[PDB]
């Protein structure tokens, strides 16, 4: 389905003023510091040698081109010494590069922990998805894990999105961030809320706060709007998956300096040099989002007036 | 047509931290309690042994479902002894379930009184219908109607919708609960007022009274979403009569019990664990029904932010 | 679709008939049936429920003078409760036509057992490999037919549930012993665009087998499809759909007002092409286009006869 | 649709035709036009008005020079003062041809009492079968036309309204005595999409009958269509609407512009064709598509014929 | 449309030809030419404009060697200030292939001087009635060609302007002496559907004229269109839009390497298809389909020696 | 498209086959195969990763016991470390057929280079004109194949990426010594509509070398696809995409899972077909219509064989 990211329309600047090589696209997730305002998802995979060398290779190339990594799936990892290896790999070869640990909701805290130390990682995903998994306890462990585990948490949502009540709980709890991975199954094929509504109406309620968006990101441009409408950092994958499956590791280097370098244009031809003037874009919101917004009661003009 | 429940969509709970079985789906119909939120809505028939026996297997369904029951109209039945047999047949095999009289809005008082004694009906339904009858004194009778007879006495609309000011005078002359039932032919093409503006447009002036939603629901989705827009129960007829005429009593029963565990299912993604939570579930409403609901002056952002 | 709308009889301007002169009667085998129509009831859900309705659909049929094809009384051969449910039919129709039916995993012993049930006139065997094989096993369904047909006293209606017939299985039908051929118009996704469509199947099966019995059910909209199947070769065709639907809306009563309906809607029809009888109507002009022309083109079948005769 | 979309004229670039060498003058049967088109006027809703409508389109028809054919005299024929809506025609009109109207209910005495009535030079008798079984009996409609044109003393011209008209059925008209078939080009869903185009008709009956007179009326929406019926074999067209329209808007002034303006844009087609007379129209090449064409190759008329011409 | 999208050609998986030994050289009639395209030029809107752009188009018809036919040249025939811009094409353009340009109300006299006023190698005359007939008097038309045709002493290409050309008029031009025809591709309405496509004018014209002379222009979008066009049996193709936009657009230097590309383009095709010449790529094997199709099969043209050749 | 969806089965209604005797196997030239569905591996991005794809294809190729054609050799033949990429498929499979892959660049040298790498039992030669004119210079290709299949020990197939394959082009590789051809299904717009789609070129191929190996990949979406290719003559089909999607996501396990259902798919539609064998499959009667149905008709191809088969 869609983000959303259509319904928002940067304002043109007609006089940017800036050189392309002004432009800064550090950023900060929570308390870390990243080069990269873009991140590689990587998948969990069938396992085997064959998720062990795309890990390898997905790693070296997030050393090399200084983004983070964000691995698969580690809870099968914690019960099989083979399939760690697999994990374990990605900090070898990757030993100065942020990399997140990641597991599910149901996890608890001694795996939360065992998942950060297996990878050195330097934050842990945990990753929601009722909808997909049809509960009680959830908000309580996620607590848990975010008390027990001393690296950022960060809290997914798979596909339906996350209202500004839920990050509110989830920021209580504990989480540095919260990532917007935007018979009965029919019930739910009109159900969630898009990409960009979510990072606007979370950001109404906590502006201070940091919001990753992931999945769906088709370009930079989605990635620069993302990041507009609040996203301290994106993460992608499809796009770095095929390219490495296709053209090896120098492939994937390849596509993500392009991808870095086509958001940096964007940014200079919107006169934002850095990732915080990129958040404070004027844009404007329309169609569906912006019907969503307005009943929600969050204010759609300012993000055009600023 | 479309009963406008495409135009609400319920805002994901992404920490619901309620489990399947702690959900409960029991309501009230003014004075009446009900186990179950939904009922069967029996049609007339061609009368005949047939009916009889369709009759009966609805009922012995309810009673085993611990549904409640609605009879077809009982009008013929009051003048016909063989007739006759087949209503009182619904009491004498569903004697502890709840059971609703069937009349026009043409019917006496003391006719009435006869169509409730001869089922034993905790409840009388009234149906108006004038556009398909196409007058004075309609409410006049309904008043003494419920003057006359003790059970709870229920107001349906057929197939156009019911204004608020139309709920307010059925209030005023005693009807304890109305049922939104969502040459000269043309002129009615595009008439009326959606299942959904209905609902929202009578809650918003008569917020502790008791409505229903009968025809139209297609699911369990949607009888969700009009308990949220204020139901207190919802009637369901050609999916359970197709059951019954496919599959027999046996298949009637599993398709009662089936709506109901997806309803709850519903219920449980929503972090709703009863009927009053989920008639204040957030939900945002747009396209033709928010629309009209706007210029009706309903303020359709409460049910976003609540 | 059933292909018929690919049918578009040839206008005749003098028909020089009257309503009252058309006669609708015709043959199933040597069976006489005064309606070129006849009612195909469901198995239903069982119950005294099931039972009233073909009682009900009995009475109709006896009183309309039309035939009746009951539900599949496999179930009711070891369900004595389910067994009344057909009885009922022939002790509320006892001088009309009725068509037994049984599947085609059916021996000799059950299609007799599944005759005598009812006193049937004919006995309808189902073929439904596609379906059974996407809710296994199709062996022997010829030697089975052909057992069938050798062993029962009425003639056996051999019918192909949703895809068609081509020529070659209704003459190994015909060969085996059938008396007719009824054409009742994931890995499930293989079947989407399978099959042959009603319009086609009469056209091919008629062309190599021109005096055989052939039945078309299923998909049969109104009048004018029933026309159009009687004018490809049909000598009776079938409808489930809406006769059910007048019966739980209208009763007995409603039933049988729409059974006299659709006969009166068919004789005009007849009136206006100029056809006195059935056997008139099986020789309308008519132009064949689209899909089925393409489709009996290619399979050898001359399109060009219906329209020039 | 009268199927007329379907033909598409061969472009001739050397045509060597001034417009001045036009000639459109026809015949149909023995009688001799001037025009090869006609006023269809329409039956009215009587009175003074329906008198002064027709009045003016007797003018304006013998201004123009072209035939008149009257709305259906039926009624006329037992009410006075209708009567006086149709004499008037020939008053208006004396010289110019006009066409008597009755439906093929009608007697020989009626036909040659409606004939008498305006000094008719021709007799339409209207078809109607689908229409009436909508709105019932057919049987002796060929007799009755048989009676009428061995008793009156005017060609008859047999018009079928809104289905078409089959070979098989202008034979039968023609063997009757007709002089010539004008295609006029619930229960009512049957008829949907019954019939045969008025541009398959024309090529149909025109196979069979090659020296026949054939008229096409209704459905012609300007002179691109009227070459297009000539150029398939018709005599003469037939036009209501827009002629009816032009008199109830801008008079009988504006009605005769409307009628010399169509006249011109023929001559105009025909120049462009380089067919100096009506006869080279009728020969004009011209290549027939979709589903006329498909139609005729079924019906076994030969298509090719008119583009090799 | 140019029913060129109708034409798919037959791929040819060994081609076996290097880019390099590709020849696009051509012949119409006697003429000889380097290149199978042309450009033809707009008569414009006179003045020193028309003199610049005449120019410049002349100079690049030079250098890229290929042939320029100017544009009507009636009103520079009277018009000593016009005359200067037709005259400069053969002073900047001296060795190349330059066609004259008049339409057919065009005396022999007239013909002898626009040949004369640019030393053309060929002279165009065009053939527009429909268009002439919408802004009358089309009489004469092949005698004026005739007498043109015997007087001047160049080639005579007769161009017809917008509808097609069929068969009969192609063989009544070549008969009067046109040594090559040239396919251009309220009453206004009348000819909306109108005329003989481009594809099938060239397949009508080739199969009773295998030897004679084509060109097709007007409505060739790019080097496809003229692969197709001369797999159709033309010998040359012209065009204009593209070329003029070029010119306007970035000069002199835009055009010619607009020019030199679309003549790369053509060659790559040619090299993918395995044709070393011209005369290979008008036996090119290619399936013709749908409209087109059609319309030659009724005209009696063969359209499955394209495919088997 | 590949042209599939224009292939439609004509229905069985007595298959008599259960799904157990279904045999599947076949042959590709000398070549014995327990599968008619082989994996057409991608060339990759090389390094480790596509070493242990190819490990984990071999594998599964080998367990499922179904052919395996590697991806391009031609780097691997230079480079140390690719070619470790391909040995492992045989040391991984040393049972299994192994298809080698080189493009018509090749010599004959580099052909037994690549044979031995792998230890295959054939090799693919793949021809892509068409996509490298895009991205020059065909001379030589069918010597340099007919040099191949002299000097190679087993048997060549030549593969068409793309665009399909003519029964000429066909000819011209058998001629030259293939064993089997293998349908793989600015500028660049000039080839948006062009080739041979899939269902014609086998059918094309089939009409002229009817005892010939033909192989059809790319495109296939399901085992209905691959059964109707079958049915048109191929011996063999190929898939990547599915195949390779299994093994990302859900490791060996899933891709061996994948390849166990299309090939029990397609057992399951031979089952309804009552197509026992391969051989038999290929000769199960269907109709082609439309865009095929034209190409092939204008082609001379016989459409009819095949539904009356």
């Amino acid at each position: 389905r869609e983000t959303g990211l259509d319904d928002i329309t940067f304002v043109h600047v007609s006089l940017p003023d800036l050189a392309l090589e002004q432009v800064d696209i550090s950023t900060k997730i929570g308390e870390l510091s990243s080069s990269s305002p873009i991140f590689i998802n990587a998948m969990t995979g069938g396992g085997g040698k064959l998720t062990y060398e795309i890990n390898k290779s997905l790693a070296r190339a997030a050393s090399q081109a200084g983004i983070p990594l964000a691995v698969g799936s580690q809870m099968s990892a914690l019960k099989d010494p083979s399939e760690r290896l697999s994990y374990e790999i990605v900090r070898k070869e990757n030993p100065n590069g942020l990399i997140f640990a990641n597991l599910g909701s149901e996890a608890t805290a001694a795996q939360a922990k065992e998942a950060v130390e297996m990878i050195g990682a330097n934050a842990l995903q945990i990753h929601l998805n009722v909808i997909q998994e049809i509960f009680s306890g959830a908000l309580k462990r996620i607590e848990q894990i975010c008390s027990r585990v001393s690296v950022p948490v960060i809290v997914k949502e798979v596909g339906f999105g996350m209202s500004k009540a839920s990050a509110g709980k989830l920021y209580e709890a504990g989480a540095a961030a919260v990532d917007i991975g935007g018979r009965q199954i029919s019930f739910f094929n009109s159900w969630g809320i898009s990409t960009a509504a979510s990072l606007a109406e979370i950001r109404s309620e906590f502006p201070a706060s940091t919001m990753i968006a992931s999945g769906g990101l088709q370009d930079a441009l989605d990635v620069a709007k993302a990041i507009a409408l609040g996203a301290s950092c994106t993460g992608m994958a499809g796009h770095f998956l095929k390219a490495l499956t296709d053209s090896g590791e120098e492939g994937l280097l390849e596509e993500i300096q392009l991808i870095l370098e086509e958001l940096k244009l964007i940014m200079t031809v919107l006169g934002a040099r850095t990732i915080a003037d990129l958040q404070k874009a004027p844009l404007v919101i329309k169609g569906e989002t912006h019907h969503w917004l307005t009943e929600r009661g969050v204010n759609t003009s300012s993000y055009s007036v600023r």
